[PDB]
């Protein structure tokens, strides 16, 4: 149908069709007369998976003849989404599948829909790695995801009387066609035991035993024929295991609970037993199979020259004393070598600055669960201590500052002093983290080795952000600029000499309106629920946290409420406002937010004189799938943290490059976002990094603005006599009562300044044609984002390789 | 090669070649330069596999446009080997994959001994269920297995220090390529509750709910083109089960334990809550199933027409509460009516009259778990016993004898009691188990209801334990006759026309001797330990059980080896004693047989003095796939249970196939085989059923025969003194103590005249041509014992349907 998914070959649309209905016949044991449109789906899914596993095992093949650096991003978590589109995308199939199910009677996006989401990851960092999976891929990295295959993956939020409700993400129930089992490559974990020190060595006995059972996911590139792959290791018990004979049995659970589940929380660390054996599994399975890799390629000298091993904060940070171990224990390295050689493999990345998210693991877990690799870090502690007290002499304090050893209550390691020590690298996602990075968190690191730390600005990937979830858009830029610029983001700047050209205007402005009409229907269809199509499209997804300050979207919503309640017969833009983001299970605040937002709604959405003037919507159960439906579709972005805890952001990214403006703070990537596009462009507002610190030092004093500001003091008032519950009227007394008293995010004080900026944008989408304009001068300045460039910064900068556009043999 | 494993096409053998390299390369994503023996035994595996669904699709399309009278076995076993082979077999696919893998460079046997055993089964009960599903298919019926697929089935037996060791039976670690999951058919199955009056009818609430996840393997005919299915349930916790978040996922494990692993005892009853959820898990799935497939042809008075169902034992005797229970609670039927079409639908095989073994729930256990099914039940009782008391008027014991519920200590449920008041037949395994059967243990209801008893002697499918496993000889024979005895087994009487044919005498000869070598070599190969192939193979493989009494055959080969190492320059017949078998894990006295066992082995196998002349081997881990080897390789077989225990017996069945002679007691089907040969041909020895009651009226002294036989009186000295475990000389303290003081199985009462008989066996083996022809005789006479013949008598006289021959186009 259009230019930029592919040709529709006679050949290949036949060959399609035959391969469809063998594997419906084969493979699923079906016909037409009892297959369902699942059963279409995964015809579907293993037709164009044959299409993977050529290119997949020559890739691998080119990798093992030519026997380049490895790249091994190591995460406990891979925010996927869905693979049949994206595949499609990556191998030019798109309108061959669509051309073919359609001779068979069949609606491809109907059957796309059924497949379940791959949702191993909470948010923003999970998806960072999938998105760098498909530009690693693209640039044809020798590049391979290490991870860990959760039985259930992020709970599905279901909305209850307005209250979140958790259950079971059971995504591989119809099973997964992506994977493949690879048992023969299972290799043994080892937990608890003791430490025996011997003539030679220390060894570490008497250990349980956990197999790690991998099973491999094919990553293609787009279009250069290349397939890496996504290794994600099972919990499995030892046969002999426990070996009543029926309990022994049983209780295999307990050793393969390991991979049961995906810890639920962004931003926040709890430090739980199970967590820290999850933590650990990955990072013991993998580097076993890294070192098994690197032997069949003694010489650990060249080991760096290599290997190159990211880790994805400090989540596989035990990545470091499992190498020495492996390294002094096992290979019989001295350890001066053995360390050399790990500082020059690993690599730190940092995802935040917030206290509560930093892994600081108690010393007694260590001591019971890894004993042999609490040594190692006491031993790297003494050592790394020596080197900053011979650099600063006298400098007591420093010491107990920069000790991986954190004394007190309970001993901890910072995991995060463990990495910096430990990699030859650290990183920030975005430039203003990075340099809160240098001068706060990590100050005494970066003045004993500057030269570790760099900044790397997070991106998203344009395959599965624009032509994928955008078709319409990218169809009418390939129209003007050709195709190229899916691989190389920074093309769209060509778009700037359309943003006067009358025809791409109009295009603009029909593609977001086929967007919005197609959206607003989906929200009938799958939820019930009527909204305005002419609406400016006010929407807010991410997890629900209160550093992202939804409660500050949430006193807007109510203040243009009661900006209309005051005066009814007075114009103002219609807005359909749509918050939607899943809190952790254990989170209060965050599902007390949830439901100030349902409850909001309840009374906005059925005000009379309000109308179809103001909406709010909470969208049920975020994930990357909704995340592809919803930002093409709206105009407005919603990025309002607090200057300074917004390490990064991904989905500012996001919503830049779909044709939405952004209304933000000068937090994490939209300070670079707006340097792009222009802050003219941009409708910025609130305190910045430098304005919170004033406010801090002199003391914030919530009160001070509830007393200057009658608005609102009005909403808050409302809040507490029950206006928004009247049921149970002191039902939002928490809420008020950290507003007014303990809220470390300041909600208050950027509140005059938002409700104002919110102001100018209602303003302008008053004037079609220049929001349009200004959507234009975005999309066109949104190149810089591009997970490719972020990518090609890693591998030159870091990782010490080069990336490559070129095509391999299909 | 041979012609009983059918044509090597040249077409097929190309297109063979073509699908199994393009399985290779796209199912296992592998190429000939990686690939290990287990890739090309999967790829092998998938491709066989191919030629089976075209089958089973139409196979079922067929019986939804015909409609004919459904069969469903259910059965909480069904112990089915390996696959590969059985369905090259019975799609005569053999020769062409054994040609097209030759020609691939590869050696299928040696593919073949990679797959895994599907041990869903402990021993003789599940084996039958196998070889029913076999001959169901190849007689046409429209017959369903139906079980559970348990994630663990008989564990592993390891032999550590001769001791047995138990190790988990992880089957699914590879994959299962013969099973599809349907998923889409998944039922809910109830537990736990209440149970509600209301105004019309009763109702079970509050229930605990566990998913019945079915997967589906093929079952095909024996070159028929029919496929049936054999449907295993798994259990699967639904979504919002248990819904801290962590804990209600990790607890899922709880509800999906159901159908984590196979009880492993044999013959022997162990009331534990889990045994009875899987019991009900099975029943009330299937059901729903049945009653499903019946509404898709309101009519129940037409389910009997439509519907069979035979329960395999008491193990799924809850099916007759349960149809009850979905006929009057949900179907709205009045009783009356439900119990007319419940007893005309259910009929009860009993497979035991050992009182251990004998199903006995206790009353607070149905009464918690499954509360409207006591209700049930005791109406059912109520009901049951009113018309025991108008027949018998006054015969107040009868009533108490005869009752569901057994009053005492703990009040219990007598499932087999339960089974046949709801069944409109009751049958017995072998006549003289049958006979039994009506005379002791259920002679009240015989009395009552006579018409309900019946016979239905076991047989074993030939095609496995003939065609399959000895192929050598199934071609010999197929020279002389043709092929058509294969499924008409019968067919095999017209050998006797060949007893006195010298070519024949040397080719049967031959065979036996080339199994013997090619075991001989296995028993190196694979667990180091030489062998004398010149040697009488003597061999016992069963479950390790007193009642079978492999210690009568421990005590004959202390026989053998004290009499030689008195007369150590005498001639006797060199043997090669072989016993195997599984131990229930918390079975002592079995496992104290074990050790005994290997421990005569250590003594007897390293005695200079008796050199070559005697060995005694303990066979490791006696499965399916072990059986289709040493049964082929055996000269004597050893069915020696005591009198009035073994209710059949199939291996006997299996060995008589074979070629191997019977040493024996008339006990279950052996009276049968010795009928069937003629007792000259039959080495028949022991106390028969009459002589063992006798025995016990007048009360069994074990004194008395020690103190009249003198050999036997040295061997209990042997045993006590330590003289066969030096280092622990009490260690078989236990099992002499059982001998002489409480042995249930009168072991010495058959000592003399087994030994005595056991002389003639070696008498005979010492004339070459005249053992040969006695085998001859025993090979032409075990048409009878073919489970077609078995099959087709149920078919008859219980289901009520026609078994047909005739061949579907393929
Ligand atoms: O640490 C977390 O839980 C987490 O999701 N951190 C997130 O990582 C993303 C990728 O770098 C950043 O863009 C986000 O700003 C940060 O909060
Ligand atoms: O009940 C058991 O555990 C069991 O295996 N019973 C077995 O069933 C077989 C099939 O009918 C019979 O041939 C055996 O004699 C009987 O012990
Ligand atoms: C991109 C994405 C995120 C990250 O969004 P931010 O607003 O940067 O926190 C989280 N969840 C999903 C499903 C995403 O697609
Ligand atoms: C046939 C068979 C049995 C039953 O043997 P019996 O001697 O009748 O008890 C038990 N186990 C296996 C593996 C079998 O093949």
């Amino acid at each position: 149908q259009i230019s930029v998914r592919g040709l529709a070959g006679v050949e290949n649309v036949t060959e399609l069709k035959k391969n469809f209905n063998r594997h419906l016949h084969f493979t699923l044991v079906k016909d037409r007369n009892v297959a369902t449109p699942r059963d279409y789906y995964f015809a579907l899914a293993h037709t164009v998976r044959d299409h993977l596993v050529g290119r997949w095992i020559r890739t691998q093949q080119h990798y093992y003849e030519k026997d380049p650096k490895r790249i091994y991003y190591l995460s406990l978590e891979f925010y996927m989404g869905r693979t049949l589109q994206n595949t499609m995308v990556n191998l030019a199939l798109e309108n061959a599948c669509d051309e073919a199910t359609y001779q068979l009677g069949l609606d491809m996006e109907e059957l796309e829909e059924i497949e379940e989401d791959a949702g191993l990851g909470n948010g923003g960092l999970g998806r960072l790695a999938a998105c760098f999976l498909d530009s690693m891929a693209t640039l044809g990295l020798a590049a391979y995801g290490y991870g860990i295959r959760y039985e259930f993956g992020i709970f599905n939020q279901k909305i209850c009387g307005g209250w979140q409700m958790e259950e079971a993400d059971d995504w591989l129930r119809y099973g997964n066609p992506w994977e493949k089992a690879r048992p023969e490559f299972t290799l043994p974990v080892h937990f608890y035991g003791r430490v025996e020190h011997t003539s030679q060595g220390a060894k570490w006995v008497d250990t349980q035993v956990v197999l790690a059972m991998p099973y491999d996911t094919p990553v293609p590139g787009y279009r250069n024929n290349v397939v890496n792959t996504m290794r994600l290791w099972s919990a499995k018990a030892p046969n002999d295991f426990n070996l009543g004979y029926i309990q022994a049995v049983l209780d295999r659970n307990l050793a393969e609970n390991i991979s049961r589940v995906l810890y639920p929380n962004d931003n926040f660390f709890e430090g739980k037993e199970l967590r820290l054996k999850q933590e650990y599994f990955v990072v013991a399975a993998t580097l076993q199979d890294i070192i098994r890799r690197f032997k069949s390629s003694t010489n650990f000298d060249a080991f760096p020259d290599k290997v190159a091993i990211q880790l994805n904060d400090t989540h596989p940070s035990l990545a470091i004393p499992e190498l020495m171990r492996v390294l002094v224990d096992l290979e019989r390295l001295d350890w001066d070598k053995a360390w050399e050689v790990t500082v020059k493999t690993c690599a730190y990345t940092n995802h935040t600055v917030l206290p509560e998210a930093l892994e600081r693991w108690p010393v007694h877990l260590l001591e019971t669960l890894l004993p042999r690799h609490l040594q190692i870090i006491y031993e790297i502690n003494q050592r790394f201590l020596n080197r900053v007290a011979a650099a600063f002499p006298g400098d007591v304090d420093r010491l107990r500052r920069m000790s991986l050893v954190e004394e007190g209550a309970v001993k901890r390691i910072n995991m995060a002093h463990l990495c910096i020590a430990g990699s030859h690298a650290v990183n920030g996602v975005a430039r203003i983290h990075s340099e809160i990075l240098k001068k706060t968190i990590f100050k005494d690191f970066y003045e004993l080795e500057p030269h570790k730390f760099q900044n790397k600005t997070n991106g998203i990937t344009p395959r599965r952000w624009l032509v994928l979830c955008n078709p319409g858009l990218a169809e009418i830029i390939a129209e003007r600029i050709g195709e190229e610029y899916i691989s190389d983001l920074d093309q769209l700047r060509k778009l700037l000499s359309y943003v006067d050209d009358e025809a791409f205007i109009r295009d603009v402005a029909k593609v977001k309106q086929e967007n919005k009409l197609k959206f607003a229907a989906y929200l009938e269809r799958e939820y019930k629920v009527h909204i305005n199509p002419n609406s400016l499209f006010d929407v807010q997804v991410k997890r629900i946290h209160e550093y992202k300050r939804q409660l500050l979207n949430c006193l807007h919503v109510i203040t243009l409420y009661n900006r209309i309640k005051k005066e009814p017969n007075k114009f103002v833009v219609p807005r359909t406002v749509m918050i939607g983001g899943k809190a952790a299970p254990g989170y209060h605040m965050a599902k007390m937010i949830i439901k100030l937002i349902t409850a909001i709604g309840d009374v906005v959405n059925h005000d009379p004189v309000v109308g179809d003037r103001l909406r709010v919507i909470f969208l049920e159960n975020y994930r990357v799938s909704l995340a592809e439906k919803v930002i093409p579709a709206a105009d407005l972005s919603e990025q309002i943290s607090t200057a300074g805890t917004e390490a990064s952001g991904t989905g500012n990214m996001k919503f830049m490059l779909n044709g939405a403006l952004t209304i933000g703070t000068m937090d994490g990537a939209n300070v670079e976002m707006a340097e792009e596009a222009g802050e003219e462009n941009f409708f910025i507002f609130g305190m910045r990094v430098e304005d919170v610190d004033r406010l801090d030092q002199r003391g914030y004093n919530a009160q001070e603005y509830y007393d200057r500001i009658p608005e609102l003091r009005q909403i808050i008032e409302q809040l507490s006599s029950g206006f928004f519950s009247p049921k149970q009227p002191d039902l939002f007394k928490d809420i008020v009562n950290m507003l007014m008293h303990h809220d470390r995010f300041k909600v208050f004080a950027d509140y005059e300044e938002y409700v104002k900026c919110q102001e100018r944008v209602s303003a302008l989408y008053k004037n079609p044609r220049e929001w349009t304009r200004m959507v234009i001068r975005n999309i066109a300045t949104s190149g810089k984002f591009s997970s490719d460039r972020t990518i090609a910064q890693y591998a030159r900068e870091i990782w010490g390789v080069e990336p490559s556009r070129q095509r391999l043999p299909a």
